[PDB]
């Protein structure tokens, strides 16, 4: 009975297509048993993909966010649910680790997001805009002036209801999440891509 | 030093161009003293008119909502602001009245706006879209079936950012704002005209 809940809505890849026009949206296709095409007190399922954040509100459901599932460990920002229970498949997901500094958040258990972008190379962002099929988006971030240092951001702009949404190089890896973008002095939006360094589990 | 702050981006008024082609960019032109133009512990400004409502992150500003200013008060969605102090010129803006449930807040007094759709005509919405010139857009409103009773809503979609543009009818009177939109059994989003009953300051 909690009051959000994920979604899982595509596969972590990297697009050819996407890298051919720039545009693509995703065939991550799932069949019945005849054939049939359909695109995308426990622990909750925590199949690797990419997910939609879903929330209950006073007329109907909405997305509030997106977020990434990898190693059993359920990433997103923190703005997204700001702590919040996740119910996934028959069971839950109760927040592990989470910065508001960072705006980074994961359930199940700490960060295991490492690699980050190299700089140079352009980079495909699987785009989980509400109420928008699944599509990767290719585009080139850029070293922008904050006072936090020096960090990689997209120019692209979408919905807020897209934060979270897994940004991956060409090996499909995950370089980071797609942040709430801030205005720039010309009056566009940029997002920064927000990436934390791996923590780990001691035993 | 408040943390949010609104400024002013729109008129209040109804385009025949809109209502001409669907959609219309607002001309609400503004002159310096030679003609060049310029398109859009006090109490704080309070002009009539639409308002982006801007935070600052930790990168840079956004936009959190937008809101609407009729007779000294400022109206917006509880989501925009959740109760947060607003500057406003030399001024501050203090929230005077709000419910979670009716999605409703309003500065620097009680609820001002009365007018609700009368459930036949269309309307337009003042977008204040982030990162966007304003614009008008006309749309034919419709009841839905709600647990909370039959609603106005509207099945326009724009970003959590545009939530709170005020939405008016022929006569310029603002019947309600944009709420964040919920989904439907389709997978497309409808937002809610957000309207309540004018109270009053007794004295």
């Amino acid at each position: 009975s909690t009051d959000m809940w994920i979604e899982r809505t595509a596969d972590i890849s990297w697009e050819s297509d996407a890298e051919i026009t720039g545009s693509s949206e995703r065939v991550d296709v799932r069949l019945d048993d005849d054939g049939n095409f359909q695109l995308m007190y426990k622990k909750g399922d925590t199949t690797t993909g990419v997910y939609r954040i879903m929330t209950r509100g006073l007329l109907g459901s909405y997305q509030a966010g997106a977020g990434v599932m990898v190693e059993g460990v359920f990433h997103t920002l923190w703005a997204t649910t700001k702590g919040a229970a996740l119910m996934s498949g028959e069971g839950r997901l109760d927040p592990y680790w989470g910065s508001v500094k960072e705006d980074r958040l994961c359930y199940g258990g700490p960060w295991k997001l490492q690699h980050k972008w190299n700089g140079q190379d352009e980079v495909q962002m699987i785009v989980v805009e509400p109420g928008k099929n699944v599509k990767n988006v290719q585009t080139k971030p850029g070293v922008f002036k904050t006072p936090e240092g020096e960090i990689g951001a997209v120019t692209l702009d979408f919905p807020t209801g897209t934060s979270g949404s897994p940004i991956v190089d060409k090996n499909g890896d995950v370089i980071g999440l797609y942040g709430n973008g801030v205005i720039m002095p010309n009056g566009s939006y940029i997002s920064a891509i927000v990436q934390g360094e791996r923590m780990d589990e001691p035993i």
